[PDB]
């Protein structure tokens, strides 16, 4: 199944887990839930190595869950686990490297990368929906769908990542509220666990893709991106006022169609949101 690595190997291949950012000579590519993701080089392959870093038993459960989800769920719109390490007191997960990093970072053009075209943004939206559909068809709920979690390969194929908190499946509740508040549905923020909450967060991701803005920005008004939906519905603004200006191939018709998907995902009432299959078909129609 997955390759078993010993910690020593992964130390050696990451400049001993050099935590400086890759841009300044280290191996750190970013930080990712409850761990740091390092670049490694092993037997002709660049790999991503997440070393997990709030108790030990809970961290270990998240590690075991990541492994179980990935063993059951292989799909081109999900991240691929190559292996792991559990010997000693560290836990590592080793994945196929995604050379274009996160959607978040490509939206902000971090490190000077060129802006994504509308045509590419449409493919990424479709791919990400196809990943989430796969997960929901397999009765998993992700719980932290966001742009920082949609990775992008050499061809800008979208891959969903981070399954440490994912859950199997009738809407249950929890005491341990998890996710990222800027993306989270009202009912997730109160502790329900439902696939309908992934739909909502995807909504926010769709806004990010349209606008190029982050989901939250403390120095902006509104500080939360999901607030623009209300500005647009209460006639104060149009989707055209917010469309990312860093593209020249966006047409009104497809942009309005993606915004219409996003609006529907973002319904306050969970039972009025489309399910992922519907999102997927709408996103396919936007492009046809
Ligand atoms: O290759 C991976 N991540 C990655 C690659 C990056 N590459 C780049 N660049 C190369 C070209 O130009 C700009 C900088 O930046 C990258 C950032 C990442 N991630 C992005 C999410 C945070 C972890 C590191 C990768 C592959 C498979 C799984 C994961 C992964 C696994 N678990 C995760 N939990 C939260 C995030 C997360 C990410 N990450």
């Amino acid at each position: 199944r997955f390759h078993s690595f010993s910690f020593y190997e992964l130390k050696n291949v990451t400049n001993n887990f050099d935590e400086r950012p890759i841009s300044v000579g280290g191996n750190k590519m970013g930080e990712g839930g409850f761990g740091v993701v390092y670049k490694g080089y092993v037997n002709n392959t660049t790999v991503a190595v997440k070393k997990l870093a709030i108790t030990t038993e809970e961290l270990k459960q998240q590690f075991d869950q990541e492994i179980k989800v990935m063993a059951k769920c292989q799909h081109e719109n999900l991240v691929e686990l190559l292996g792991f390490s559990s010997d000693g007191d560290d836990l590592c997960l080793v994945y196929v490297y995604m050379p274009n990093g996160s959607l978040l970072d490509r939206l902000s053009c971090l490190d000077g990368t060129p802006p994504l075209s509308w045509h590419m943004r449409c493919k990424i939206a479709q791919g990400a929906a196809n990943g989430i559909n796969f997960l929901h068809e397999n009765h998993h709920i992700h719980r932290d769908i966001k742009s920082a979690n949609i990775l992008l390969d050499e061809a800008f194929t979208a891959k969903i990542s981070d399954f440490g908190l994912a859950r199997a499946s009738q809407t249950v509740m929890t005491s341990r509220i998890v996710g990222t508040t800027a993306y989270m549905a009202p009912e997730a923020l109160r502790g329900e666990i439902t696939p309908k909450s992934d739909i909502y967060s995807f909504g926010v991701v769709l806004l990010e893709i349209i606008t190029g803005l982050p989901a939250v920005d403390e120095h902006r008004e509104p500080q939360l991106l999901l607030d623009i939906k209300e500005e647009i519905e209460d006639e104060e603004k149009t989707i055209e006022d917010y469309i990312d200006k860093k593209m020249n191939d966006a047409d009104s018709t497809s942009v309005e169609a993606m915004y219409s998907v996003a609006s529907q995902c973002l319904h306050e009432k969970k039972n009025k949101r489309p399910d992922i299959k519907k999102v997927q078909q709408l996103l396919q129609e936007m492009t046809a």
